[PDB]
C-alpha cells in the first residue's frame, strides 16, 4: 500500500459550483465554456511504481497526465493551455499548480469520505467539483 491508494479508481463527476467562473478566470472563451460546462468527466487514477496517471474523459476532451509527485512537466489542459504542472502531496492532499504566462492556477484533490472532492483556484475564484466512484 502507498501514497495515493485511496485516490486510486474510477470516479464521475456528480456537482460543480462555481466552474463557469473558474474557466472565466482562466481565460476559457465563452463556446468552449459552455460546452466543457455540460460534460461529466470520468477522472481515473492510477499508480504503477512511482508514477500516477491520471486521465480524465468526456465528450469534450479527453486529456491524459501521467508524472512523479514533485517533478515538473508539460501539460496541454482541456481548454488548450499549454502549461508547466507540478503536482505534490501536501498532507494527503493532491495539490497540482499550473503556470503559464505569468499566470498560477492550482487544482487540489482531496479524499471525504467516499467522495473525491476537487478544488480549482484562479486568484479570488474558487469552484468546487465533486466526484462518486463510477
Ligand atoms: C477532460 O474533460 C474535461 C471536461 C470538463 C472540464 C475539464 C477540466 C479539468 C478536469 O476536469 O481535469 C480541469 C481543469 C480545467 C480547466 C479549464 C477547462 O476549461 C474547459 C476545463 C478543465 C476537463
Ligand atoms: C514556469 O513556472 C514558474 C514557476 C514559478 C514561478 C513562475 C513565475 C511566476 C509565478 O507563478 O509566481 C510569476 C512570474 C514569472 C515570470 C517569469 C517566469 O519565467 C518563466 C516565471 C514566473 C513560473
Amino acid at each position: 500500500s502507498h501514497m495515493c491508494d485511496a485516490f486510486v479508481g474510477t470516479w464521475k463527476l456528480v456537482s460543480s459550483e462555481n466552474f463557469d467562473d473558474y474557466m472565466k478566470e482562466v481565460g476559457v472563451g465563452f463556446a468552449t465554456r459552455k460546452v466543457a460546462g455540460m460534460a461529466k468527466p470520468n477522472m481515473i487514477i492510477s499508480v504503477n511504481g512511482d508514477v500516477i496517471t491520471i486521465k480524465s474523459e468526456s465528450t469534450f476532451k479527453n486529456t491524459e497526465i501521467s508524472f512523479i509527485l514533485g517533478q515538473e512537466f508539460d501539460e496541454v489542459t482541456a481548454d488548450d493551455r499549454k502549461v508547466k504542472s507540478t503536482i505534490t502531496l501536501d498532507g494527503g492532499v493532491l495539490v497540482h499548480v499550473q503556470k503559464w504566462d505569468g499566470k498560477s492556477t492550482t487544482i487540489k484533490r482531496k479524499r471525504e469520505d467516499d467522495k473525491l472532492v476537487v478544488e480549482c483556484v484562479m486568484k479570488g475564484v474558487t469552484s468546487t467539483r465533486v466526484y462518486e466512484r463510477a
